[PDB]
């Protein structure tokens, strides 16, 4: 089980500054990367949006990201993606969005044992949402995720 930095490697899972209108639209950019690495189906697209259907946006947890996930479908592997958006994306709540950290798992109890501590820690640092918007490559992306493991 899993490192949010090998992860991100492994899947090849960073991409910058992309461009969304909707939610929707912006939890489709933060799944593909996870299609492209082929760790997920799109049917775990669509399992995010219908468990956003019924639960309303659940997995945005701090100010500036959301932690796209659902409870699994569609999955192969267990996997992290992390895209960074030009313009804040607005959730169905009211809430901003600018960096979407999307999980995914074949065990549930993955996500607060193992997934959350680790992306709790990468937002914990000074400025992070801003510092991860001006982010110029995955690179830094990286580095920004080894100082997350420390102090």
């Amino acid at each position: 089980a899993m490192n949010l930095k090998q992860a991100l490697i492994d899947n090849n899972s960073i991409r910058l500054g992309l461009s969304a209108d909707t939610w929707q639209e912006a939890v489709r950019l933060a799944v593909q990367p996870l299609i492209d690495s082929k760790a997920v189906t799109s049917a775990y697209y669509d399992a995010i949006i219908a468990s956003t259907e019924k639960y309303g946006p659940y997995y945005v947890l701090m100010p500036g990201m959301a932690m796209p996930h659902a409870e699994a479908l569609g999955v192969n592997r267990n996997a992290f993606a992390l895209i960074t958006l030009t313009k804040p994306v607005t959730f169905s709540d009211g809430k901003e969005v600018s960096v979407l950290l999307t999980l995914a798992a074949t065990d549930p109890s993955i996500h607060t044992t193992v997934a959350i501590p680790q992306i709790v820690a990468l937002f914990e640092l000074d400025n992070a949402i801003e510092r991860l918007v001006a982010c110029q490559s995955p690179k830094e992306v990286l580095e920004m995720v080894e100082e997350s493991k420390d102090s």
